[PDB]
Order: C-alpha cells, then sequence, then structure tokens
C-alpha cells in the first residue's frame, strides 16, 4: 500500500475520498487548540486506526477512551479495506483535552470516502484483462514476462476509405474492435463521487500519435464509437457511476516502433481534487498502465505457405501454366495479377497480438522516376500496410534486397524468428546502401536482429540475386544456397572434357540463336574468366559473414551454378537466369529455368541441380519467365512472393539484447 | 577461430595474407585440372593442413605421400598458430593426378603470410591496456561487466582558448592525453605487408562527431600530435611496421549521452586488399573496440565538501563574517565572488573513467532577458563544463530546481548515486516545466533515474525553496528536510498561547519596522492562514511522492518552519528567508537567519530549528545575508554552490533499468 498524507484541520472537519490500495498518515497535532494536552479518537467500524508515536503502532478501538499526549512525532495511520456504499459513514473523530479535566474542549474529524480505482490491461498475456495486475505499470521481455501488447491497426476495415484504420479518429464498425486491446476502468462506489472530485483518463503529447482509445455507447439508435484519447485529445473526464462498475475502452496502435520510438506507451487514470478558481486540479491518486506495440516480423522460406502472390504478363503462357502446376502440388492458393512489383515493391510480414494478430505489407519507398505512387491495392480487413518514405533511394531499397534467415542459433545466442538480411556495400566504398529511414526502422523492430551483407557488387543490387533458404524435408533444419561461379565453371569444363564444348546455350530462345554461345565459346573468354573469379570472391565474403552471422557450417550450405558479366561499373548481372531466386513451398521449389547447354537432351545445369537438391527429398520444378520475351539480358520480368503463416514462437517470448 | 573462405585458382598460384585468430577453409577441387582423379599435397612446418570430407577432418603431415579422391564436398582446413618472419616460407602445396599414372599432371599452391592484428583498449577497467580482451567489442554493465570507457574531453588545458579542449581537432599540450583512453594497435608480421594490402583504421559517419583519436610523433624538432579520426575524418591508412610492434592512440569523446545518443561508439580496424582501379577495397579482416561514454552525475549534500564558492556583493559583510566562520570550522576551501548565479546557473557534477575523472559544470540555459551568455570562467585544467540550449525557458530551468538525493533502495531497487529531482507542475495543469532539452539530457545520463516533484506552485518555481537532504552524523543515514506551514503556525500559537503575541519579526531589519509585524498580526489574518493551508496540501503532495519514490518513511523526515505569501498567480513566495536552503558541509549546517519573533532576547525559530536538528549532532549555524538590504521581500541576494567530493560506488558497477 501506497502512504498518503492527510492532516486534520485546526478548526473545520476534513472530508477526504480515500482509494484503496493507499492507506493515510494522519497529522492530528496541527488541530489540536494551543495548549490542549491529551487526544482520545473514536472511529467507525470500517476504518482502521491506529496510534503512532515515534514509529511504534497501536491499533485502537472503534469507541474507546484512551488517550495520548499530543505531540508532532504523534500521529495516525488509517486504512478502509472496503468500498463505501450509501450505508456508510465512515469516519475518524478525534478530541483534545486539557490539562486540567477530562471533558474535551475540542474536537477534529475526517470524513472518509473510500473508492476503488483500478485501470486494468491484460498484462499477463493470456487475452482477458485481469483485476488490476500488480506488474501492469511495467513491460519484460521473456517467457516469465509481463505487460500489455498493443497492434498497430494498419488493416482496413471499410474500402471506400483510401487509408489504413489508424489513419484518422474515427471507428466504422464494429469488426476494428477485434485488433484493439482491451483496456477496463474498473470502480467501486456509493451513488455520486463526493463534491470537487472527478475522474480522469489521460495520455502524454508524446504518446497522442501514437495511440487512440475508443469507448462504445449504445444510445437509442444504435451502436457508437467515441475517441476519447488520441491525437489533439489528451484527456477524457470520466462519467462516473456508483455500486460496482466497469467502463470498457479498446485501445489501438497508430505507429510502429522506430528510430526514436522504443514501442512503449502509457495511460493513466487520475482522481482530480478541485482547490478552487484559476488553481489547477491536484492529482490525488494516479494509476498507470503500459503497453508495447507489437513489432513487424518478417517470414522466411521455411514457415509453410498460404497464398502465392504472381505478377506476369497476360500472355506470358508457359509460366503461368508451370507456376499454376507448382502450386497444384501444395495446398497453397495461387493469386495473379496481369514487371516484379510484388517482388520488388513488397515484403510480406506479420504482426501479433495475444488476442489477434494478421498479415502485414511492407512497402518500398517511392523515388518518384520510377515508382511515382505507393502500393496499397492489397490493403484490406486483416491485412494490414507499413510503409517508410525517405530521397534518394537507389536500387538496394527494393526489396528483393531484403531477405530473413530461418530460426538460427548464434555462439549460444538464440535468434528463434531468424535475422533480417540487408544487402550493402563496404564501410569505405562510397557505394551505394538501403536509405537509413528503412534500415531504422528494421532495427527498431528488434526481435530480428539485422545483418548487412554486400550486395553493392551487382548491379541492380540485391541478396535474391545471390542467396535463398531451404527446408530440409522430414528435418527442422534447413540449408543456405548460394549462387556459384566456381561450380558453373568446373561443370562446363567437365562437359567440354567429355566432349561436350559445342554444346549450346539458350536453345529456343530465337532472340539468341545469332549469338551461337557454346560451353566453348564461354570457356575461351580470358576476361569473362577474370570477371567470374572476382564475383566469385564477392560471394565467398559474403559465404563468410553468413557463417558467422547464422552460426553455419560448410554442411549447411550448397553452391548452385551461377554465371555473371561485368558491367562498366564493375557490378555482376547475371549471363543466365539465377537458380537460387526460386519459389519455395515446403519441399516443392519452382526455379528459374537456366536455358544451360544440352546434353543428351538435357540442360546440364537442371540435371546438375537436381543431383544436388533431389537426394535430400526436394522436388525440383523448373519454371520459364524468359521465353516470352525470347532473349535473355540479365533481367527478370516475372514476379512471386509467399504470404506464410506466422512463427508458432510468440515474439514476446524472445529476449532481445540491451540497446 | 573465425573461418574465412580461400579458393585455389585453376591455373594460379593464390598468395594470401592470414590473420592470426582465423582460419582458412580451402577449396582445391576448382584449380584441378578437368579430368584429373586425385590430389595429394604438402605443407610447411609452420601450416597446419587437414583434409575435410564432409565434416570429418584429418590431419596431414608435411611430406606425404597420401592421396584423396577430388571432390567438391572435400576440402582443406588451413590453420597457422604463429606470424611469418623473414625466415618464413609458409606454403601449402596440392597436386593432381589422373587416372593412369602416380605422377602429378599440375599443381596448385598457396603461399601464406601470417600476421597477427589486434585493436585494444582496456576493456576490464583497471586503467591498463590488456592484449585482445575477448570482450572489448561489447559493453556491459555491473561489477561483472566489461568494456572500455571514455571520458568527454570538457576541460580546458589551455587558457587562452575560449572553448573546452574537444570542441576543436587540435591538441596542443601533452596534459590533455591523461584525460584520454588509450587504443593500442598490436601487430607482429614481416618486413612489409605483401603487395596490395594496407591496414586502416575507421568510424562511422555518424560517430564522427562523438569522438577524436590521436596519435604521437616525435619528429626531430619536438613531440606532435596528429588528428587522426574524428570531425571530417572517418579512415587513417596505417603505417605497418614489421616485427612486433604498437601504435599507441588516445581517444577522447565530444559528447555525453543525450536524446538519440546513447553514449557507446565503435572503433575499427581492417585489413583491406587491393582488387582493381576503380573497384573497393575489400575487407579481409576487420577487428572493433567500443567505447561508451562516462555520463554526468551530480552529487548529494551528503559527499564530502571539498570547495565552498560564494557570490554576494563587496558589501555583505556579517555574510561574509558568517560563511568565513563556518568554513573555518571545516577542512573546506572558500572562494568568493563579488546575484544568485552561483546557485542558480550552475550545478556541480562529475565525470569517471578508470584512469581519470574530474568534476564537471552543468551551465543552465540562456533566456536572452535575463542570462545572454554563457558562464564559462570555471573551465579550467580538470574543471569541465557542459550545457545544453533549448526557447522557451522560464524560472524552472535554474538550477535552484535541480536537486539530487543521496543513495536511496526503493522496493528493492538500489540506487547508488542517489536520483536526481527537478520541479515541475502537474500534468494536466498548462504549467511551467524544465525545458524538454535538459530533461532529455538528465534522463540519458541514466545512473540517476531522474524524478519529477512539483514545484510550480512557487513564484520562482525551485525544488530548493522546500526540500533539502542532510546526512545525520555517525551514521551511514540521512534525513529529508521539509519546509512545513504547519510546523510554523503551531509554534506560532504556542507562542501567542503562552503572552508572546505581540513579539515582532523582522527585528533590525529597518525596512520592515512599519510594518510592525507580529505573531498577532500573522495569526489573525484570515486570508494568509487559507493561503498557507493549501500551499502546505502543495508540500505534502510532494512529501507522499518522495516517500515513494526515494523509499522513504516519516521516521526519515524533519519538517522545518516556513511561512510563504500568494501572489496573483496563486503562486508562493517566502514570507521569511527559508531554512531549508542550507549550505550543508558535514555535520556543520549554515542556515538562512529567518528573523523570527524574539522571545526572551532569541529568534523562536532560531530556537526551535536548532531543538530539531542539535540532538542529532549535527551542529548549526545561522548566516544573515538580509541585513545588508535592510528589508526581506522574498528575494534571496547571495548563491553558494559546494563542490565535492565523488562517489566512492563506480557508475559503472551500476545495473540502470532496461530502456
Ligand atoms: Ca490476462
Ligand atoms: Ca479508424
Ligand atoms: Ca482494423
Ligand atoms: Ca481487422
Ligand atoms: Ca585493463
Ligand atoms: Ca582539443
Ligand atoms: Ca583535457
Ligand atoms: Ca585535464
Amino acid at each position: 500500500l501506497r502512504e498518503r498524507t492527510v492532516r486534520l484541520q485546526y478548526g473545520s472537519r476534513v472530508e477526504a475520498v480515500y482509494v484503496l490500495g493507499t492507506y493515510l498518515w494522519t497529522d492530528v497535532y496541527s488541530a489540536a487548540p494551543a495548549g490542549a494536552q491529551t487526544f482520545s479518537l473514536k472511529h467507525s467500524e470500517h476504518v482502521w486506526v491506529e496510534v503512532v508515536r515515534d514509529g511504534e503502532a497501536e491499533e485502537v478501538a472503534t469507541n474507546g477512551k484512551q488517550r495520548w499526549l499530543l505531540s508532532p512525532s504523534t500521529t495516525l495511520r488509517v486504512t478502509m479495506s472496503q468500498a463505501s456504499t450509501e450505508a456508510s459513514s465512515d469516519k475518524v473523530t478525534v478530541n483534545y483535552y486539557d490539562e486540567e479535566g477530562s471533558i474535551p474542549i475540542d474536537q477534529a474529524g475526517l470524513f472518509l470516502t473510500a473508492i476503488e480505482i483500478s485501470l486494468d490491461v491484460d498484462a499477463d498475456r493470456d487475452g482477458v484483462v485481469e483485476k488490476n495486475n500488480p506488474k501492469k505499470a511495467s513491460w519484460t521481455w521473456g517467457p516469465e514476462g509481463q505487460g500489455a501488447i498493443l497492434l498497430v491497426n494498419c488493416d482496413r476495415e471499410t474500402p471506400w476509405l483510401p487509408k489504413e484504420d489508424c489513419r484518422d479518429e474515427k471507428v466504422y464498425s464494429k469488426e476494428d474492435l477485434k485488433d484493439m486491446s482491451q483496456m477496463i476502468l474498473r470502480t467501486k462506489g456509493p451513488d455520486r463521487l463526493p463534491a470537487g472530485y472527478e475522474i480522469v483518463l489521460y495520455i502524454s503529447m508524446s504518446d497522442s500519435d501514437k495511440v487512440g482509445v475508443f469507448y462504445v455507447e449504445n444510445p437509442f439508435f444504435g451502436q457508437r464509437y467515441i475517441h476519447i484519447l488520441g491525437r489533439r485529445k489528451l484527456y477524457h473526464v470520466v462519467k462516473y457511476t456508483g455500486g460496482s462498475a466497469e467502463l470498457l475502452f479498446f485501445v489501438e496502435g497508430l505507429c510502429f516502433p522506430d528510430e526514436g520510438f522504443s514501442g512503449l506507451v502509457s495511460i493513466h487514470v487520475s482522481l482530480l481534487e478541485y482547490m478552487a478558481q484559476d488553481i489547477p486540479l491536484t492529482p490525488i491518486f494516479t494509476d498507470t498502465v503500459i503497453f508495447r506495440i507489437a513489432p513487424w516480423i518478417m517470414t522466411p522460406n521455411i514457415l509453410p505457405p498460404v497464398s502465392v502472390f504472381v505478377c506476369c504478363m497476360k500472355d506470358n503462357y508457359l509460366f503461368l501454366k508451370e507456376v499454376k502446376n507448382l502450386v497444384e502440388k501444395t495446398n497453397c492458393e495461387l493469386k495473379v495479377c496481369f514487371d516484379r512489383w510484388i517482388q520488388d515493391e513488397i515484403a510480406f510480414g506479420y504482426i501479433e497480438a495475444p488476442h489477434k494478430g494478421f498479415p502485414v505489407v511492407l512497402d518500398s519507398p517511392r523515388d518518384g522516376n520510377l515508382k511515382d505512387f505507393p502500393v496499397k491495392e492489397l490493403l484490406g480487413p486483416d491485412f494490414g500496410y507499413v510503409t517508410r518514405e525517405p530521397e534518394s533511394v537507389t536500387s538496394l531499397d527494393s526489396f528483393g534486397n531484403l531477405e530473413v534467415s530461418p530460426p538460427v542459433t548464434v555462439n549460444g545466442k538464440t535468434y528463434p524468428l531468424g535475422r533480417i538480411l540487408i544487402g550493402s556495400s563496404f564501410p569505405l566504398s562510397g557505394g551505394r546502401r538501403m536509405t537509413k529511414v528503412v534500415r531504422d526502422f528494421l532495427k527498431a523492430q528488434q526481435v530480428q536482429a539485422p545483418v548487412e551483407l554486400y550486395s553493392d557488387w551487382l548491379t541492380v543490387g540485391h541478396v535474391d540475386e545471390f542467396m535463398s533458404f531451404v527446408p530440409i524435408p522430414g528435418t527442422k533444419k534447413f540449408l543456405l544456397l548460394m549462387a556459384s561461379t566456381s561450380a558453373c565453371y568446373k561443370l562446363f569444363r567437365e562437359k567440354q572434357k567429355d566432349g561436350h564444348g559445342e554444346a549450346i546455350m539458350f536453345k529456343g530462345l530465337g532472340g539468341m540463336s545469332s549469338k551461337r554461345i557454346t560451353i566453348n565459346k564461354i570457356l575461351s573468354n580470358e576476361s569473362l574468366v577474370q570477371e567470374n573469379l572476382y564475383f566469385q570472391r564477392c560471394l565467398d565474403w559474403n559465404r563468410d559473414i553468413l557463417k558467422k552471422e547464422l552460426g553455419l557450417t560448410e554442411q549447411d550450405i550448397i553452391d548452385l551454378p551461377a554465371l555473371f558479366k561485368m558491367d562498366e561499373d564493375h557490378r555482376a548481372r547475371a549471363f543466365f537466369p539465377n537458380m537460387v531466386n526460386m519459389i519455395v513451398l515446403d519441399k516443392d521449389l519452382g526455379i528459374p529455368k537456366p536455358f544451360g547447354p544440352q546434353v543428351e537432351e538435357e540442360c546440364c545445369l537442371e540435371m546438375h541441380v537436381r543431383g544436388l537438391l533431389e537426394p535430400l527429398g526436394l522436388e525440383c520444378t523448373f519454371i520459364d519467365d524468359i521465353s516470352a520475351y525470347h532473349k535473355f539480358l540479365g533481367e527478370v520480368h516475372c514476379g512471386t512472393n509467399v504470404r506464410r503463416k506466422p512463427f508458432t514462437f510468440k515474439w514476446w517470448h524472445m529476449v532481445p539484447s540491451r540497446r
């Protein structure tokens, strides 16, 4: 119990509200007539009174005759365990006596109205709002941790509105409330608060753009939703009802954790006392709850697939047919839009709270040269949206440059949600780097602990050009897949030795035929050999940082043959389609068709890749996205992205490193 | 050891630097002629080589004949434990064989130069730079914690320069180096780095305004100081010397922890490899150290006094005489300046690192109406300076409004440095509050965990108007001292009852004589009674928050008689000098002379205060700062501030709550 100072008043009796969970220390000396010697006291049945002399306390009966010497160091401790009702007269009365005679010379009194006031949230994270969790004012990480969680309400309930639900101060439909965390103000007391008191809910100016709080009224003509705290509303005076009462509120987050915002917000209720005109009201009692806003979490390739989103031209038939075929071997749904934007402009992620969770799309920054407008078209009920706006964005801001590992353990530290991977350039290089605003956002989510890789040796500059992850069927394990030019050169040299040097690349692509590219022609190009040795140095630098930061050994890695060509900037583009960027649906892999040299009427790259993957139980389907274009220049014209189930592990059970 | 990828090259031999503390995994397959079957190897004495087949490793002799099948999954692991010298030929050579015959058909080789590179700091916090502390790249709090500490070098070595040492990129004198943390780059190797390598120290753009790093050269004409990292210098190419070498650097902090800056900074060294023209150099190896910049720490009244700074008019003689007398009972030095600025504009604090610490002044923000210019006049050798500049500052930005408690324990949580206290207004009041920039600064130091009190009921608005702390002599304990109007009224009512109602206030102040203020006149003023009842409510609200946030009981508190008068804003100013704002030099207290009612030719306020304090072993000296002015209007014309020894407890041994 918290101790509160309430003094009797020289002359006038004192009337005070007492909040359960506190107790009063009471000065009886200041109220005594000068020259009074001793005091006695009476009290009612529901008021417990102790006389405290220099720290030693003595319980006192309701009607006794006992007297004590008046001293500033002799005081009362006053405690009540139950709220007042209308039938209550709760009081303590003190009588004062002079030296001569046992009849009181004066009297001072304290008239009490006891009320219960508690602002309650689901701090124990079970989805139900418990009564006054002792830990509700704190937020701690881990399995044993406590404190309440809030979703950014970033989806859209109502289609005609252009923006996410949280962009305004209004609630249109009851469905919206299911995305919100419940907060209950529980009170117990008599019919009315005594004169001069009111109960007020409030938030800080700083948090006013992080939350909104709604109350549901049920007036005559239907249910309505009142915005009581949030943008440009810092406080709300609460209408008090007597007896045992509860007021239910619904709380939405407006903003994800970011640079300069930890994700923690607070809401308070105070009992205020009116003093006089032109004087602030005094906060007699204050109760506080904390919320943490849930982070955006990215889903790695190893999580179960739900939906496969695909963008291509209407007429790329082979691609559509083969992708349809692949998805039909799974339980996934196929969604087609008739152009890589679904892959480059969108990162699929999710948010979760004990009471609810939904997928959330992160939308890549607009440059204004290429992407003028944001992509909001996926925004819908229980499909959320978030974006960050930097200046000047480069290709490394594309989300082909954003990947996430499966759960890993590194030097004994666990990353149960995996770690986000972002391509970058060397510190002293003066090269390209993802914009600070996006990097800061990803870092602030904290639970995926991002790692920067080296992508800037590639023309386009995305990590998805050189690496991916696949699960190992029938196990809990996974593999890192790396592009390898050394594997490609070894394979082509073997085929040449075997008498296949005249085997031709790009068979069936009519726009490449005049080039007549053979194994011999590739192996005899000396400058191309040197370029690819250099690109292998770039791959191996990444291999090392991945082994270090993901805790991987060589046993966890498979190398897929790849080949690149250098541009004027000494950066790489694919010579033939990059097989590492593949659709991963559990055991079934859609792999870009390489169009490699035919040996015995089978592509030697396809056969080699099958020989690497199939023994592990992975099933390979090669998907041709380039035939419709008759040639391959290093560009990919289709994109896919897979929306997956969230991790079973709850993010709040993690313990991220101290910042 | 960290694993690094190095492949043999098809055709050409490979030459590489090997950094001790790493090891190489080596691809021998890519270098083999097509159609080669098996391989063998030789190696020199200081190179350890294992053949690894699918995870299983086998040690191999220097000159053996053993062969293994060529496979991509059969590789080498290469490890060196000692640096190369000039007499070293460190190498591994691989021979390739075809199916028919045991004579090698080709050979590939790896020529190695092993070097040691370590960037070392005193992470174990003993003041000496240990060799490669495994924890040097992290910073942890507490007794068991590790990682290196940096002072903001905010003092001034050289008087003609206007600003603090850290405001530039130059070091003028060797004395400055003693404020700096040492960082040693230790290397071991042969006479030169092999062609195409260089060693580079670097920092991030973000940290470039947080640190500077100097190197001392001893050329012909004297010692000089070179700025190698810091503002507008992000990297430095290191001149390599062979054998075992050390380069000593000195590091200074430029900035205190603040909003948006945790206090942590990093410095790196990398071994870079030259690839070609117009291509970035590759970071072959990188080593990192972290520093935490030491927080500004405020000294509470219970710490041993060193120097007493005093500001008054030349002619306030009684004050000077009495302050001189008081300080002469102690071992303290008295410093006088011939006006409260030393009290209002200055907060005495300190910084500490394992190798050094000094006092540091925090200078109150300039408004431009009253304080136009900063006070730098105390800036000197081992006396540092820091300030923050907000807009719009109010009286609550004055450091009379900044106090710090003695060490306390609250709900089982220890605050070994005490907690900073700042006066404020109620959240919904629209009242005054210390500027955000200063509040953010104090919060960011973290080790004093600030608490806001309610000062805005006072005209001036400072916590030093109503409260202070004193040690209890002969113990480890302390008392909170609170102004009390209830104590004053009780005392005056007793004196009136005793026949003293005609006793006069302000005796000897000629400018007050016409007012003829008596106990009777004070007690019969009904509006003044109501005002002071209200001010006691304000004091008691503070009493409650102090008991809660400092873990205090009523036994820890003494109430000194005080009286206030209300202004137009319903704010308080002292009716007679506030005794709570006192000079605390251990057992000896300089207490403002109250000029209370004389009873038997002694001030009844002085006698009462002595009766409260003297039994505890505290010695009271009443100090008259107002007689020189002939009257008291509520304003104080002198100021003092005491510079104290720092806490014995080291701040880095604390474990502050997670942010
Ligand atoms: Ca619950
Ligand atoms: Ca809304
Ligand atoms: Ca919603
Ligand atoms: Ca929803
Ligand atoms: Ca050391
Ligand atoms: Ca300097
Ligand atoms: Ca210095
Ligand atoms: Ca110095």
